[PDB]
C-alpha cells in the first residue's frame, strides 16, 4: 500500500521538483542520452489533511500557472486525473514521466518499507535500476555515466550536524569522477548558521559554478522548525537562473499568502 506522508507536496517539495523538472527539460534539448541519478529516492509516490494543502494544492489548478511550471504540474495532474489531489509524485516519478526512451534512471533507497514500493514503481521500466544501497556511495559507484550526461539529485535526511558534512564530501567525490554533470542538492533551513557552514564547506571544495535557489515561508528563526528550503545546483543549465527569477515571485505569492519569508536566486560560486 502506498506510503502516506504528512509533509509530502509541501512548499519544499514544490521547490525541489520544480527545479528538478526544469533541469530535466533542459537536458532533453540535446538528443544524446543522459542519466538521472537519485541518491535518496524514497518510496516513489505519496498518498495524501497534510502540508500539501499549503503547497501543491495552492498552485496545481491555478489558471495563471507560469510556463516554467507546466512540465512539473502536468506530472502531478497525470497522477490525479480526477481533479482531486490524492497522490503526490516523488522525484523518481517526476523523472520516470519526463525522461525519454533513450535515458537511464539509477535510484537508491535504504528504507526497508519504502524500497519495495520504489522497486514496484519501476518493475516494468527497463530504463531504470533500483537498489537498496547507500545513496552517497552511488556518487562513487555510478559516476561517471557511460552517457557522460546526467542530473544527480541528492535529497537526504539531515538528522545531525555530521550529515551536513557528509553531503558535501559526497558531492566532492561525485564531482571528482564526473565534473560536468549537474548536481542538485536539496537542503532544509532550521538553523541558518548550519546552512552557512555547509555552504562554506562546499566552497572549500574548489567546485565552481554553484547556484543557490531558496524559498522561505517564514523568516529565519530559532524555534520554528523548518522555515525554508533550497536547491544548490552545481553546473546549472544556463536558463535555470532566469527561469527561477520568472517563477519564484509567483510561487512565493501562491505558497505564502501572508507574504512572509523570501524567494531568491543567487550564485554561491561563479563560473
Ligand atoms: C529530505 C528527505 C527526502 N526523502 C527522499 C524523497 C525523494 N527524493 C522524493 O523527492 O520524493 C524522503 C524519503 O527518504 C526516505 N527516508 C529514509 N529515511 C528517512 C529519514 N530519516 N527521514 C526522511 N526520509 C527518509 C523515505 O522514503 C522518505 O519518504
Amino acid at each position: 500500500s502506498y506510503r502516506h506522508s504528512f509533509h509530502a507536496g509541501n512548499h519544499a517539495d514544490v521547490l525541489k521538483h520544480t527545479v528538478q523538472s526544469l533541469i530535466i527539460e533542459s537536458l532533453k534539448e540535446k538528443d544524446k542520452p543522459f542519466l538521472y541519478l537519485d541518491t535518496h529516492a524514497g518510496a516513489g509516490r505519496y498518498q495524501l489533511t497534510g502540508e500539501y494543502l499549503e503547497g501543491i494544492a495552492r498552485i496545481w489548478q491555478q489558471d495563471d500557472l507560469p510556463a516554467e511550471l507546466e512540465a512539473y504540474i502536468n506530472v502531478v495532474k497525470h497522477f490525479n486525473r480526477s481533479g482531486q489531489l490524492r497522490y503526490y509524485p516523488g522525484s523518481p516519478l517526476i523523472a520516470r514521466q519526463l525522461l525519454r526512451e533513450q535515458d537511464s534512471l539509477q535510484l537508491t533507497e535504504l528504507h526497508p518499507s519504502d524500497y519495495p514500493l520504489l522497486r514496484s514503481e519501476f518493475q516494468k521500466d527497463s530504463r531504470a535500476r533500483v537498489e537498496k544501497a547507500d545513496g552517497f556511495q552511488q556518487l562513487k559507484a555510478k559516476l561517471p555515466p557511460v552517457s557522460r550526461r546526467g542530473l544527480i539529485l541528492i535529497d537526504p535526511p539531515y538528522e545531525m550536524k555530521t550529515d551536513y558534512q557528509a553531503v558535501v564530501s559526497g558531492i566532492a567525490e561525485g564531482y571528482k569522477r564526473f565534473a560536468t554533470g549537474t548536481y542538485a542538492l536539496w537542503y532544509p533551513v532550521v538553523l541558518r548558521q548550519q546552512i552557512k557552514r555547509m555552504i562554506h564547506d562546499l566552497e572549500a571544495t574548489g567546485i565552481r559554478k554553484i547556484l543557490q535557489i531558496e524559498l522561505a515561508v517564514l523568516p529565519d528563526s530559532d524555534r520554528r522548525g523548518m522555515t525554508a528550503s533550497g536547491m544548490i545546483v552545481i553546473n546549472p543549465p544556463w536558463k535555470l537562473e532566469q527561469q527561477m527569477n520568472n517563477v519564484l515571485p509567483w510561487l512565493h505569492s501562491k505558497l505564502v499568502p501572508a507574504g512572509t519569508g523570501h524567494a531568491t536566486v543567487s550564485w554561491i560560486v561563479p563560473e
